Order: C-alpha cells, then structure tokens, then sequence
C-alpha cells in the first residue's frame, strides 16, 4: 500500500508576520495574531474604506493580514531583464522566488533535478486573484501605455520554465480550495506515476486597492470583525489575509528510498462538489462528510484514530457550524466519544487566504507533526454559541499542548484537513506522521567534509552567510547532513565558496572570517572560492591522495555537475536549511508615490472644486464656471430633510473662500466673505446643474452670482457672495461673543443646563424628517444655555472624497451648522421649522479641525420674519477656527405664527 | 476489461463563428469555408483602434478575427437568475452555461436523468486565456462609485456544476493555448479511475472588450499581415485570434456501450508534457512534442502506420508549423518508413486560434470527419509552408472534402485493417503538449430500439410560452431532413431534454402523424386528430389539455405524470429495448441583452483621456480668469499628439497650419459666430527648431469687437517664462463675399487636369517620398502618406491621401486637419526643392484670409501657385480640393521666410517666378 501514499519532501512559502517558515511556527506556537492594517506603504486605506455596502466604489474591509516586500523580485536571479519583470504579476514572481525555497528545503538544487529526474517534475498551483494587469489598464484609460500582468498559467509556466521541468504545469482555481485541490490532484499523478515529484501550492496577494473593493462587494468578509474567529464567536463573515505556499510531494516508496526528509505522509484524499442546494454560495454539510469519509476509506483510518483536525474554519455564523456538522457526521457513524480529538484553524492567525488556504493550513498540520505539538486556535475562547461541542468528538485547542499518540493500541499522530470552496468544491485528506531514520546522519570520513555556499550578487555573500551562521549555532543536525544537503540542494550560483573543516567550531570562525570579508583561512579550517561575478580566486592547492580535490575544483571551477555523493559511504538523509536571501530589488509598473484612480476617481479629480467642475469663461470680463449637480458624485454634501433633498447653503461659503485660488488671486490670505440668498432650493433632486459667475470689482474685491437649473428650465438665480481678503487692520472680537461662549463651553465641559445627549440629538433630527447618510450622520452632544446653545461635531474620519485640496469649510461642518440651527428652531418651539438662510455676513475660516469642534450660537434676535444669530466654531483646544458676525434666517408663514416669542434667548 | 481503459465521447456542443449549430459548422468545414471576419461594428468601431504595427502603444495589431454572435445575450429565466446578476457576470460563464445545456441534451442527459442515473456524480473541467468583463466595472470606478463587474474564473464550471446540481469535480484549469485538452485529459484519467461517473470538458475564447486585442498586439504572436490562419502553408507571419466555445461529454467506453449513448468517438490513449529546458519561455521543443505523441500512441496500442488522420495545432507561424511537422515525423517514421499517406490538417484555417478552446474545436472537427466518414479540406495551404519538406514525411495537406478510408496495412506478415483513427495535438506558448489518440467507433446494428408504435409519444417544454413556436419550428425543420427512427426520437425527447414548466406530448405512430401535429401546435392551434392527439400542461399560464383516464393504456399514467410535472418519469419502461440516444437540435433560449453598459458604449481605451479631456487636440482646458480675454494652456505630450509631431533635421516639428486649425475651433469654444464660416490670419513671430523642448502652449482670447476676434498663443520650456509665438484674427464671412478670382481658379484646373492626365513633369509617390527623405524628414507613425507631385509652369499638386487610422478618432472639432497640414509643409518643402533649395527650411511667417469650407472627407489635392519671390519672403496662393474637386480651403496668401543663403541659391529664372 506505500505506494499509494505521497510523501511531503519539501516546505516553503511567504506569511505575514515571519520572514521563515519557523517563524511562522514560533507565532503560531504562541498564540499570536497575525492580521494588520492595510499598509501605508501600498495606498492610504482610509482613502477607500466605509463601513458598509450601500456606497459604492469604496470596500468594507476593516483590515487583513500582509506578507513583506510584496514588490520586490530578484530579476536578475531568475535571468529576465528589469523591464520585463516590472510588468510581470507579482503572483509569477513570488511564487518563483517561493519554488526556490521549497525544492532548496527538499534538497534538491535545478543540477540534481536534472540529474536525477531529467527535469520529470509537476507544478501546479491557483489563485483567486491576479490584479496587476489594471495598472496598465488604467494607464491606457488615460495614454497610450504597456499592458502589464502575466496569464494564470504563467505562474507555473515560468516555474517549469526557469528549472527546465517536463512534467505537468498547471494552473487550479476551485476558489477557496485551490491548493487543496492541487494536492489532490498532484497525489493522483504521482500515485499512477505519471511524473516523479511535483510542486504543489497556491496564493492570495492584495497589491491593488480595487482588489478589497470587489472582494467588499463579493459580500462575504465581516465588515465588524478584525478577526478570523474559528469556531468562536461567529461572524457576518471572514476577513482576507496574504500567503503564499509550496509543498513538494513524491510517491512514498521513491521519497524512502530517496532518503528525504519526510515531514508528513498524505495517506487519503478526496474531492466532493456540494451539488443542489438552494444558493450558490451555500454548502451542503452532507458532501463534506462525505469527502471526509472517502479520505478516512482510502487512509484506512478509524476516526477513533485522527487526533487533529485543520479545519476550514473561515469565522461565520453559518458556515462554521455546518462544517462541525459535516465533521461529526463523518466521525459519529464510527465511534459515541466525545471531545477526544483537537480542531484548529490557522485563519485565526493570518485570515482566510482564499486559494492558498490549503497550503497555509497544510503548513501548520506538518508544523504540529514536526514538535509534536498542537498550537492554540485563537479568537476563540468563547466558542459559536451554535455549536455544541460537548455532542462532538472536538476540541478547539486554546493553548500550546503535547500532542500526545493517542492509545484507543496506540496509534500515531494522525490529522484530517479541510478546504470549502464558497461555490461548492470540498476537499479532505488525510496526513501521518513519519519517523526520522536512526541512521539519518550517513556515512562519510572527516577529513572530506567540505561545506559550499554559492550566491549570485556578491554584495549578498555577507547576509546569506551570516543567515547561515545563525542557523548553525542552534541548528541540531549533524554535519555531514549539512554539508551533503548543500552539495546537492542549493542552485548552483556564479560565485562559489568552500570551507573544509569538521567541526562547529572551526566553521563559524571560518565563516566569520569570510562575513568580514577577508578570507583568512585559520589552522581548522581551509578556504578556497571563485567568484566570477569579480574574477577573484582564492585556489584550492589539490593533492593527489585526495578524492575531494577534483570534486571541489570541479564545482570551484563552475560546473554543475558534480559527484558529491561518490564522498558518502551512505548518503544523509536531507535537512531544511535556511532559506536563499534574495536580492530585494523593487519591480513594479508604477512609481512609488503612485495612487490609483480607484483611490481618488475622476468624479474628484477631474474638478477644480467638488461644487465647481469647469472653467467656461469666455473673452467677455469675468469668469464663469459651471457644474453637472450628480448627487452620487457629492455624497459628502448632500442629506434628506422633510420635503426633499438638501445641501447646506453654508457649502456656498466655502465656494466664495476657493474662488480667489480659481482666480489666482489674494494668494495665501485668508478670506472674509458674505454670501445673500435669493431663492430656497427644497429639493435639489431635479437640480442638473450650477452655474457661477466671479467678476473682479476692484484689487481688494471679488464678487460671485451662482445659479441652479433643472431638466427643461431657464437657470434660477440662487444666490450672491462678496469676497475679500483678511488683515491685521480690523477690530478684537467683541467681549460680549467670547464671554458668551467662554461660558456656553464650560456647561458643555460641566453639562449643567439643558442638555441632550448625542443619541437624543439624533432622535429630534430623525423626527423632524433628515436622514445624513452616508457621512454626514454622525451626531454631537448639545447644550442649551442662557445665552445660546454648543453642538459639538467630530468629522469622520472616512469621508466620501479624499481628493479636493481645497475644501476650507467642509461639508460636514457645513452641515453639522445646519443641524444646530434646526435644533436652536427646535428649541423655541419649532419641532419642524425649515431652516432657510437668507444671508451670511463676514464668515472667516481658517480651517475645519480634524478633531471634535464646537458649534457656538449666541446673539440670537428676532425682527419681522427674521432670525439673526453669530455663531463661532472652536476646536478642541477651544482655538477659533470659524467666525461668523451674522447669520440672517428666513421664517415662512407657518414659523412665525407658531414662533414661542417668549423664550429666555429672544429677550 | 481493456475497454475500461478507454473513455467515449458521447456528447457533443459547442457556439461557433460562422455556423448556428455544430452541424452548420461540418458543413462549413466540409466545403472549405473561411469563417473569419472583420471586428464587428456592434461590439466597437475597429478602425478607432487598429494601427498597422506594434510601435503605437494602445493601438492593436490585430488585424481580423472570427466571432460567435450574440455574446451579450444570455436566457437569465431559465437559469433562475435575477437579470441585474446575469448582467455583472461574465459573458464566459453565461455562454459556457448555455453550451453545457445542449452538450448534456446532446448527449441525451437531461438534469433530471443525471440524477436518476448517477445521483449528479458528473464532473465540469474547463478552461480560458481571457475573462476581461471586470474592465467594465473597473473602467466605470476610474470615473465614479460603481458595481464591480466580471466572474472568477471557478466560478464558470462551479455555476453549471450549480445549476446541474453536480457532486463530481469542478474545476478551471488553465494550460494556456492547450487548456481544453489539458481538461479532456484530465476528465479521461478521473473517468478511467471512477472517480466520477462523467465529465463535462471544454474550453472557450472570447473578445468582446476592445482591449482584450491590445493585450493581445502586445504579446507579439499574432500576425500584422495575415487575415487567416495558414495551418502547413506559405506566408505563415503569426496566428490570428478566433473565437469559440466548446464542450464535450465524457463516460468510461464500457458504461457508454451499455448504456447505449451515443459514441462519437473513443479516446484510446493521451499524455501531456511540458518543453522543458529550453531557450526562450516561448519556444518549443521538438522532442517534448514527440514524446507526447509516443506516449498517447502506446497508450492506445496504436502502431503509427495506422493512424490515417492528424488534427494538428496548425497555429501559421513561420517557426511554429516546421517544428510541429518535425516533432510528428519523428514521432513516426522510427515505425515505418511510408510517406505522405497521412492526412494533416487544421480547423484553425477556417475559424482561428481559439486558445484555450483550440483542443475542444479540433477534437469536435475530427468527430466530425469521423460521423461523416470523411477528411475535410484544410485550407489556405494550397502553396504549402517552403520549409516543411512533406514529401519526407508521412504527411499530406488535404484540400478537398474526401472520402475517409479504413487504411489497410500487411504488417509483420498479418493484412491488419485499421479502423479510422487521429492523432490530435494541443500546443502551448509556454511549454505544455497535449496529444490524443481517437477512433472511430460503430453505430449498434438494433441502435432504433423496440417499442409499441401505440406507444410512441413526442414530449416537449420551454421555459416561456413565447418560445414554444420557435422551439418546435427548430425541432419540425430537423426533421425534415432526418430519417431517424421514431422510438430514438420520442426517447431522447423523454430522457434527454431538461423537463421545463410548460409541457406537451404529441402522440402518434408515424412521420406524417407527428409532423401534421406540429404544424398546428406551430400555429397555435393544438385540436386533436385521427392520426395524433395532443396533450399540454403549461404552467406558466395554467392552461391544460389533459389526457382522459384509460385503466388499460401504459402510457396514460406517464404521460400523466409528466404532464402534471413530475421530474421522476420512467419513461424506460414503455420499451421492450431502449434505443439508443440521437442528437436533438439545441434548445433555442431566449435572446434577452444582459449587458454592464448600454448599447453606444466606448471604453476609455477606444478614447482615452488624453483625447477626451481636452476641448481640442492643440487647447486642453480653459484656465481664464476674471480679466477680459479667455486663456487656455494645454501640456505638450508628444505621445499624446501622434497625429501632429513629425521630424525633421533640426528636431522635432509641428506644421504651423495645425494653429489655423486652433484659430477656427476658437468661436465655438468662445460661443461666437456659430454656424458662420470663418476667415482667418495668423502672423508666425518665432520658428521653434526642435519641439522636443516645448512643455506647454498657451492661448489668449480677445474679443475685439461684434465681428472679430484675436487669439495670441505662445509656448513654453521646462524653466523658461512664456515665448511668443503668434497672433491669428478670426471673422466670420459676410456673403457679401466675391467669389474666387478667376485666374487663380483657371489655374486650379489647368494643374489638376495635368494631375489626372498624369501630364508633365511628375515625380511618383515614390520619388516624392525620397526628396522628403533626403532632406531629413520621418512622418511615421500617422503623417507618411506621401503621394504624387504634379509640376507645372505656374503652380504645382501634392496629392494627399489621409490614412483610414489616426491617432485620436474622438476631437469633433478639427477642420483642418493635421493630416492636411503637414501634406501642406510637404508641399510647400517640394516647392523649395524645385526652385533649387533640396535642403531648404519651410519657415512659416504669415497665413492671409484661410476660409476652410468643408473638411474633405478622403483624398484631396493641394495647389499651389501665384508664387512670387519678393526681398526674403516667398509668397504663394493656396487650395485645398476634395475628389469631387470642390475648395475645402483656400487661402489667398502664405508667406515663406527665406534665410539670405537660400534668397541667393533660388533659381530666379524658373518659371514658377516668371
């Protein structure tokens, strides 16, 4: 039956949070949480992120989990000119770096490929995404450019390609359970001897911004949860993370034989689709049972005997228990115990990898086998309160334990592991532990241990060698697995080092000598290379009696094949060694700077103001300027009240103060300005367009008509704003304004007066009829005083366009005005007044905070048909960031009747 | 036992260009037909994108191709999607869905029979090179909020494996051009392990995004002169891309056989293998190919003499086809050392290469060779490739339809008749081969069945009633040409169609009965009859004709049950042997447009922003302030300005009548003078050498008065202040205008009828084009159409002849164009030439009174003449004429600037001056 079993050479792959496979262990081992925030070095997530689906265009991804470097590829090792690889998928080029590592951590250098296989080796692999192609997709939006991005099958093309393979290159996508399915189906090639090995894994890569807003509006990651929480408290849904992995694999009589290091035996694995079922992404608990039973048949296994289970466990609500369904149904059948076998996910600790799941979970399992260790699952030491553990044979495992053979006999370490597909593929196998031979070290005399290194930059001889050096002093394999695996696992490279010694000792001193840079060959130990990149030997003086001479001059001298195995009386068996350090040399389409359009689209940066598109001035004196009103385009300015859709008039404000810029006029002054309305727009839904018209009045002053139009209509004049630039030259503000609100702002600092709470101020606005969706809905406290009233204001931090540099008195503040002048109608006994703003006199504004402000109303009157009031908006630090002399409100019939002439304010 | 080896073909589908069906398709390939067309103008305008090579970044190469019709149009209904879904879904899983519906029918295997027979235990194996529908979702959030767009590329066999209720394997697979028969040979190995009990493969290849070609042109592998694909023959550049989709359904041979499906064909053997070490990610080797073929021929216990066909890749590349044709001699001639007795061909000829679906088209052609007993011809190869030597080969090129012949072969002694057997290979850019072996298989002797004709019945159902007049017209014209048995028929009908809502059963014993019957359903009118009665259920409006109780009639309490519309019918039982299954004509689903964007559509790529982002090509935006006058600056890009920038010894050049055109586009961004044709001057103040330097162009506008206005316009370099550079006044005519002068028109014709005369002294294109290459000058890419001179003794003609493609097909409101500008400079440096100034420089001082009338519409002719030599400045008239020979543009007066070397070196005696 061995020759139905495959067994797991090699390891390698990228993770965040480790720069080594063993680190990835020391994390795992350790309970440590791996997710991030996107990073800075990529875009400006705040820049795209909302909360939630309903604006699209931005993505409800909180965060994920990132590998290092995701730019930067060592062209010049895998022989392909700079250009080129600048405009290949990073996906190609980190899978090829990753290969390396995962034939190198086998034992198996390109050289010994070809001898030993003639190149008969298979690489398969999937991904769920491939993005760089959209930079220059967009690039040609906007110029004649170059395509970029590789095809899905270049991925492993370029693998088989670069080590001269012949066996099957393929590229899997079954969605989620790509890797798992690549395993699967690499194990059925090998098993019917079809090629000798075969590289097998996947990825998941979030290098472009538009990659998390279509995965937002897949619609299936949490928009509350910064965790994948495996089997604890469910979630809406799971969230994203980076890998990247390799396995080699090779029938298990070959690998035997073979004397390789063994991390694992995959003794069954099966492949269910889930079938009919009501929702695409919907699964059926029943095929996943029965992809875990075919797995258990074919392993011959009891489930009595599985001790871990790497579960799926991608954190939903839903999914999760239905996945512990589909697991205890394929246990029950054999056996009534409970709680005897340990369930885990690495998704607690990276997130769900999407293609690359698989592997990312495999990894782990083989990790376990390894230290005879099982880690904890994390994010759940409340487990889904949907799942009743009790009633099946699992545990989730919340610290690092023994993993102990469990006797039932005693039976070896065995574990299940599991990969959904969201549009129904399932995949389970079933993996052993193997034992380390007792003759692993082999056979060779001291006196021919020799110790090669070769790096192709030798400005990274020093860091592969001091990498090396580090390894050694904990490492506990004995030398002669060291230096054969570097004899016959290592790519051959143009410069080329030796060091005969048979100690520790005496090697690290050597290699100390060779990291500073000198070479000095001590008493222990000898040193010779070639470096051809420089042309510098340090030659090896050869002697007769010696059978390691020619071997070493041989490769010295730059060939690639040579009999390193004919020094071994027995061959060791292979270890993992550290990783090649690639040249970190960044290849990417764009500069580093570089923002795409879908972080500021064109709807932004194709305006010289968000409420101000184009210049259309012609030779007559003035300017004119005019815009398309899309309120999909202005989510930032416009809000819901009883009778239509609005925009505060308070946003014109901040259209007179970006006029003097337009005009390339009153340069680096700040600005007072008036603005007089003549018509109230009640709902802007039929509004098409605005027109504005600046005319220069003299040096100091500047003078701006603006008008609306509708569908079919003639423009209506709406309005009419001065403009002047600010000086040293006019008055201190009033003692009576600042005492006002020096005393509005300490009952709001002590809250004594009448006094409603953010949720209460929320309540009278949803009455009286406004909805300030999407960013314009977050409520302040208020204070009603004596002498006026405070609400304060806390800009979001995530608004609709990131873009405009221009904005002085932002829309949010424009409107948080808005709320706190209905309120002030509210309060004297106006629960539904309109708020029409016929005039503003001497506003400046030096800029809206990034914090929390005050909005301070005071000096109100009432005259006629008019409500006139100052108003000041403070920062937190109380600094004055708006000053405003007189706001002018219009009451309509209704609210001078109902008007409560009586109020302490008035008088 | 051995039989378990092997796996039949027993279903067939497929949407190809040029054919509604796959047998419009044989028929297509049977009689030699070219299938490839031009771009179609309802998906984008070609011409806005097409440039002739690769130097044009943006533009695509790709010359031609061949299409399927109605990409866009996808039966959401019977799929149970809401429509807004199916219009966000990629147009590759919506097509491949509908093709996996009429191979399962085709193959007699309705979803309701899948579940019966297998429990859904089917596989789905596919694969594509191209998925690009997510540009328009990402090409519509470069400009605003926006709904993603497009499929992952799973999710194409996960839907049918969803919509089929499937449990077996589904998966995408890509191996580039060799994907679809990497999923046939996958499907073979899980089919010959049972790990299913069949498997849907195939493969698909669409353009329907603009910019799907320009990723294309850029890869570098598809022909810049070819409009076809030369499979083994002579002018073989590059492929050329086609479009299809393909499937094939797949069963052990021995669950086919008694099964009784249909068997197109047995695939007795395949291997795949990849390149291997090699130099040059695209380069094949031989020897990879070879072993691949060997390995399939093992496979199948095939000797080679006894393979009689090759569908080979064929792709009409100058390096690919050699060393195909090696790689198959040398898979062959170690076994015999016959020549030229095997045919080698390649539907590629006739639709293209489909990429990933290049294997499923050329495994359903050979299928088709098979049925028919013959070998189709395999076109544009009737000059055969020079550096294949056939005749050292076991090959030839068919190029007839001919009779496919059982070869015969005494070998080791033993008369061996083969049946009708081919080798079929897949090839990849990037080093993955496919070879397959398939063979011909009988058609069972008692394949029509036994049943009472008292039991024959004809069910049929649609998912809409709007569709049942269609549906049983397609069936009834089928008919018409086919003799199969009824029983076959009548049992597909029952097991092989997917049982829909609205449902009818005509019930008859013969041909005229059942044929009557559907041309009054056709009608509408569904009476009964002597010879047929007629029964209905349709749901979708509930209106029911039902069948009357008969205790004694097997075929009531069916019928019965099917008509009330139960899924599970044994429809078996009536049959004392069931017949084999036929092919039926394909469902015809609903045609509903499911589409990202409305019809009119143009993606940025066709007009990119450099193009739309300006008010004009020369003028980019207006940056006017609240003083008199209108500004306008534009960057100077010289990639964004292809249609005007040439060179010249000095650098870089701009023609100075490209700032008329400025002058005349000016009214309309200054909302004046519209509708009224203009006069314009403009006064050149400085000649710019080399345009390389210039990084920007600023306007000013003035409106002098009523009736005139002023543009000045100066230019500016990286850390320099503005340079002047010009003034132009604009008028509008009067029709107080006198016509033309009359000399000046006289010798308009005279210089024209001695250019239709070819009369004179002339210099062909030819001649031309070296007198502008020897002073210095390169049009390419958009200016270089040089044409004839015509020289007479008072003036002379430059014909012009505007390339169908330019740089930016999107600015409205050119009138002069570049084009004619620049054919102006080349004129005018002609002139210079002839006065005896070979390397003179064409300096433009001043433009008086330019009226441009209308813009010529093609070729046209520029006059000059009037020319006259007066202290430094060579003054002249000139017209520009359309074909028709009406004025486009006259202008009384261009003045040259001649340097003091060229003022003596000019032949004051020639008679342009006398």
């Amino acid at each position: 039956e061995l020759a139905n079993y495959i067994a797991v050479i090699g390891l390698g792959g990228y993770y965040p949070g480790a720069d080594s496979i063993d680190e990835l262990w020391q994390n795992l081992a350790n309970g440590v949480d791996c997710m991030s925030d996107f990073p800075a070095d990529r875009w400006d997530h705040s820049k795209i992120y909302y909360k939630n689906r309903k604006v699209l265009g931005k993505t409800t991804c909180i965060n994920g989990s990132f590998i290092k470097d995701v730019d930067k590829f060592d062209y010049s090792y895998f022989k392909m000119p700079k250009v080129y690889a600048d405009h290949m998928s990073p996906e190609v080029r980190l899978f090829l770096q990753v290969a390396v590592h995962t034939f190198e951590d086998a034992g198996y250098s390109k050289e010994t490929l070809l001898s030993r296989y003639n190149g008969d080796v298979g690489v398969l692999l999937g991904t769920m995404s491939n993005d760089y192609h959209y930079y220059g997709f967009e690039s040609n939006v906007f110029r004649g450019s170059m395509a970029s991005g590789s095809g899905m099958a270049t991925i492993p093309m370029t693998v088989s390609y670069f080590y001269g393979l012949t066996g099957p290159s393929l590229f899997i996508d079954t969605m989620c359970s790509s890797s798992s399915t690549c395993i699967h189906t690499a194990c059925q090639m090998l098993k019917h001897d079809e090629t000798k090995m075969v590289l097998a894994g996947g990825l998941n890569l979030m290098y472009h911004p538009y990659t998390t807003v279509n995965t937002s509006q897949g619609n299936f990651t949490s928009i509350t949860s910064e965790s994948v929480n495996s089997y604890g408290v469910g979630a809406d849904g799971t969230v994203i993370g980076e890998g990247i992995g390799a396995v080699l694999l090779k029938r298990l009589d070959r690998a035997i034989a073979d004397r390789d290091q063994i991390y694992g035996v995959i003794k069954g694995s099966a492949m269910t689709n889930a079938g009919e079922r009501n929702g695409f992404n919907v699964p059926n608990p029943d095929l996943q049972t029965l992809a875990i039973r075919q797995a258990m048949d074919q392993a011959k296994v009891h489930p009595s005997s599985i001790s871990y289970i790497e579960g799926h466990g991608s954190g939903t609500k839903l999914g999760d228990p239905i996945e512990v369904l589909g697991l205890n149904n394929a246990f029950r059948w054999a056996t009534d115990d409970k709680q005897f076998c340990y369930l885990g996910s690495i998704k607690s600790n990276i997130g769900h990898l999407l293609a690359a799941s698989g592997i990312a979970g495999l990894t782990k399992t083989l990790l376990q086998f390894k230290h005879k260790q099982i880690a904890p699952s994390i994010h759940s030491s409340q487990l889904n309160q949907d799942i009743d553990f009790a009633d099946t044979p699992f545990v989730v495992p919340q610290q690092l334990i023994e993993w102990r053979q469990p006797e039932r006999q005693v039976f070896p370490r065995r574990a299940g592991l599991t990969s959904i597909a969201a549009g129904g593929m399932n995949a389970h196998m079933i993996v052993e532990e193997y034992p380390e031979p007792a003759d692993s070290a082999g056979q060779i005399s001291e006196d021919q241990l020799v110790f090669v290194f070769s790096v192709h930059k030798l400005a990274l001889l020093a860091q592969n060698l001091t990498s090396f050096r580090d390894w050694l002093a904990s490492s506990e394999a004995p030398l002669a697995q060291i230096a054969y695996t570097l004899q016959v696992g290592k790519n051959n490279l143009r410069n080329r080092l030796a060091i005969r010694c048979r100690t520790r000792q005496a090697l690290s001193r050597a290699l100390n000598a060779c990291i500073d840079g000198h070479y000095q060959s001590s008493a222990d130990s000898k040193i010779f290379y070639r470096f051809q990149e420089s042309d510098a030997v340090q030659p090896l003086e050869s002697d007769l009696n010696d059978p390691l001479a020619p071997l070493l001059t041989q490769w010295l001298n730059g060939d690639s094949q040579v009999d390193w195995a004919s020094l071994y009386a027995q061959p060791p068996v292979r270890i993992s060694l550290p990783a090649y350090r690639f040249e970190k040399t960044r290849c990417w389409y764009t500069e580093e700077g570089y923002e795409s359009s879908i972080v500021n689209p064109l709807m932004f940066k194709n305006k010289l103001h968000p409420l101000v598109a184009k210049n259309c001035s012609t030779p007559q004196p003035g300017a004119i300027f005019r815009t398309d009103f899309v309120e999909d385009e202005l989510l930032d300015y416009v809000y819901s009240g009883r009778g239509g859709r609005r925009l505060s008039a308070f946003n014109f404000a901040d259209v007179a103060l970006a006029m003097p810029a337009l005009a390339s006029r009153f340069d680096g002054r700040t600005l007072s300005v008036s603005c007089a309305f003549e018509h109230y727009i009640a709902d802007w839904t039929t509004v098409t367009g605005l027109e504005y018209r600046l005319f220069e009045i003299d040096s100091e002053q500047l003078e701006l008509e603006f008008d609306f139009r509708r569908s079919g209509e003639q423009p209506t004049h709406l309005g009419f704003a001065v403009i002047n630039p600010l000086t040293s030259d006019e008055p201190p503000l009033p003692q009576q304004w600042l005492d006002d609100a020096r005393e509005l702002l300490n009952r709001q600092a002590l809250q004594a007066g009448r006094q409603l709470s953010a949720a209460e101020v929320s309540q009278r606005l949803a009455q009286a009829g406004y909805d300030f969706a999407p960013y314009l809905d977050h409520d302040g406290e208020l204070t009603i005083g004596r002498s006026g009233l405070v609400l304060k204001g806390r800009p979001p931090v995530n608004r609709h366009n990131h873009y405009a540099d221009n904005v002085q008195l932002s829309p949010y503040l424009a409107t948080t005005i808005d709320k706190a002048l209905y309120l002030l109608l509210d309060e004297l006994g106006l629960p539904q007044g309109r708020v029409i703003v016929r005039n503003i006199e001497r506003l400046c504004c030096y800029h809206t905070p990034a914090g929390g402000f005050s909005v301070v109303l005071s000096g109100i009157g009432l005259n006629d048909n008019e409500l006139s009031l100052s108003l000041l908006v403070l920062d937190e630090r109380e600094q004055i960031c708006v000053k405003l002399d007189k706001v002018s409100l219009y009451l309509g019939k209704q609210e001078v009747a109902s008007v409560d002439r009586k109020h302490s304010l008035l008088t």
